[PDB]
């Protein structure tokens, strides 16, 4: 068992407000309240509309992917990364791509600024879709499940489309979820991935501990295996400490306008 494995199966043990109080432990967390009540509400204002604006804000803040030119944003769900995206100064488009039917999320309307920049379009499955070219490439699929197999399907899944996309698209920067980085299988493919377009692995301290989700990015460099190894162990530290609470910060909140 690699520590990610081993991580896994013991989170797997975990009851249910046990799984709970692990999930948010010292971990970061946006302040959702004032972006919940505008939502429900339908308000137009500049809250963030997912919690995975902030994850986007904390990579592109430190450089790790840097968005330009034409953004795909495959997976864009309610649409938090194209939104932030769009606000960004070297950004020319935003195609914006997503299921959006029974239960998945929808794109949600909002006037942030590059707004009219965007093309949202549902009920599109990114697997089985023609490749279009762009400069940045962001993913951010990848659905928990109980079974280390079923998670790693459905990375390898991601990646095997990253993959053809980077190779058919001519992309520059990119940021691209990878749920299960823990298994020799993904671990091999990260590695061959990495010779052939660079970049490294970052965990965003905002993700749960409950997942074991990384972001293969192209503006940092880094190893697999250690990289990969160091966040099991923290996870696994954190399981066998004592649970304390997130540390809160502020939401992302963008400025209004046409770009
Ligand atoms: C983690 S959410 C993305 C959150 C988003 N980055 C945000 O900030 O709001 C991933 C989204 O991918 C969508 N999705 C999953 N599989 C897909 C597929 N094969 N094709 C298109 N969208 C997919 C899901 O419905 C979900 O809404």
């Amino acid at each position: 068992m690699t520590p990610g494995e081993a991580w896994k199966k013991q989170l797997n043990k975990l009851g249910k407000t046990q799984f709970e109080q692990y999930k948010r432990s010292c971990i970061l967390e946006v302040d959702r309240t004032h972006a919940r009540d505008s939502l429900e509400n339908g308000i137009q204002n500049g809250i963030a509309v997912s919690r995975g604006s902030a994850k986007l804000r904390w990579m592109e803040e430190r450089g790790y992917v840097k968005p330009t030119g034409i953004v795909v944003d495959l997976g864009c769900g309610r649409g938090g990364w194209s939104y932030y995206a769009a606000s960004l100064k070297n950004v020319k488009k935003v195609m914006a791509f997503t299921l959006g039917v029974q239960g998945h999320e929808k794109p949600i309307m909002r006037t942030t600024l590059g707004w009219n920049l965007i093309r949202f379009k549902d009920k599109t499955d990114v697997f089985n879709m023609e490749v279009i070219p762009g400069d940045t490439l962001l993913c951010d699929i990848g659905e928990s499940s109980p079974s280390i197999a079923v998670e790693e399907q459905r990375t390898l899944r991601v990646l095997n489309c990253a993959k053809q996309w980077l190779q058919e698209g001519n992309y520059t920067e990119f940021c691209i979820k990878v749920l299960c980085p823990y298994t020799p299988l993904i671990m091999e493919e990260l590695s061959r991935l990495q010779l052939k377009h660079g970049g490294g692995l970052v965990r965003v301290p905002l993700s749960r501990n409950s997942t074991h989700e990384m972001y293969w990015v192209s503006g940092t460099r880094t190893d697999v295996v250690g990289t990969v190894s160091n966040v099991s162990r923290l996870l696994t530290r954190r399981m066998l400490n004592k649970p304390q609470p997130p540390t809160l910060e502020d939401d992302v909140i963008l400025d209004m306008g046409t770009r």
